[PDB]
């Protein structure tokens, strides 16, 4: 016999059977704003109590990766695909792991912002009771991982990101003599558009980067030159464009850039509208 209880991003697995059962099956997701996840498997004193990955505390399971490293087992029958680390799954810097809580076991993962992906994540962990050849029960829990919204940083720094929720409007830049650089982060997961940028940008008029009609910037910056832009070079998934501060345009000017997923979790694309002010004094 098992129980799953799911209220916010709080799960109980509590574990004497009529017949045997697949894994009770529940969800939960993790974003801005709620970024801390609980886990409690708890049974009665015979039975003995495993985690899937069976150490949750180094490994979660990618349903995804089925073709692998070590399978995620549920039962005799069940996989939820394969051993991960979190870090790995989500595709950032910082080690990340389900913490057991010192003091009916239990665990907690907390995010940090900088540990949100830029692309939608899910992943599983579990926990399987074992009677005193022994019968099985389990729980399953499927955790889903919003990815970070688009954002735009100082110094004119954008972090594109391609999830679901990334991109409900387009990110807004402004450029003028104070402020005459513009950063581009794709990140590993997307491509910068246009893929022309170092000579054209979109038509500003779409605001979406996914209809892009691409257009000279020489034709809004008379004194343009393809050193304005400087691709990381190593890295051709950011760019920074810098505007040499006598150059800026005579008149606003408006152009869009961004982020598309990468020609190959990953819905959305990235706008970055770009407002060129002339005559301008952002801090003054
Ligand atoms: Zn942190
Ligand atoms: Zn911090
Ligand atoms: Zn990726
Ligand atoms: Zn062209
Ligand atoms: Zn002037
Ligand atoms: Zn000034
Ligand atoms: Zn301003
Ligand atoms: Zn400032």
């Amino acid at each position: 016999t098992s129980r799953l209880t799911v209220a916010g991003s709080d799960a109980k697995c509590d574990f004497p059977a009529t017949q045997d059962s697949p894994p009770v099956s529940g969800s939960l997701t993790l974003s801005k704003g709620r970024m801390t996840a609980t886990f409690e498997c708890s049974a009665t004193q015979a039975l003995s109590i495993s985690t899937i990955p069976t150490n949750i505390e180094q490994n979660v399971c990618d349903p995804k990766k089925t073709t692998n490293g070590t399978v995620c087992q549920f039962g005799a029958n069940g996989s939820a695909g394969t051993e991960v680390t979190l870090k790995d799954l989500l595709e950032t810097d910082r080690i990340v792991n389900w913490k057991v809580n010192e003091q009916s076991q239990k665990w907690s993962l907390e995010l940090h912002n900088e540990d949100l992906p830029l692309t939608d994540k899910a992943f599983v962990v579990g926990c399987q009771a074992t009677s005193a050849s022994g019968k099985t029960a389990a729980c399953k829990l499927t955790v889903n991982v919003e990815a970070r919204a688009s954002s735009l940083a100082e110094n004119n720094v954008v972090t594109c990101a391609y999830g679901k929720g990334s991109n409900p409007n387009p990110v807004e830049v402004e450029m003028s003599t104070e402020k005459n650089t513009l950063t581009i982060n794709c990140g590993s997961d997307g491509s910068l558009q246009p893929t022309t940028y170092a000579e054209e940008y979109c038509v500003a008029d779409s605001k979406d980067v996914n209809r892009c009609s691409t257009t000279r910037f020489v034709e809004i910056f008379p004194k343009f030159l393809k050193s304005w832009w400087v691709t990381e070079t190593q890295k051709r998934t950011s760019a920074t464009l810098t505007i040499p501060q006598t150059d800026l345009p005579e008149a606003d000017q408006q152009f869009l850039v961004g982020c598309v997923p990468k020609k190959t979790a990953a819905p959305t694309s990235c706008t970055v509208l770009v407002t060129v002010k002339a005559h301008h004094h952002h801090h003054h």
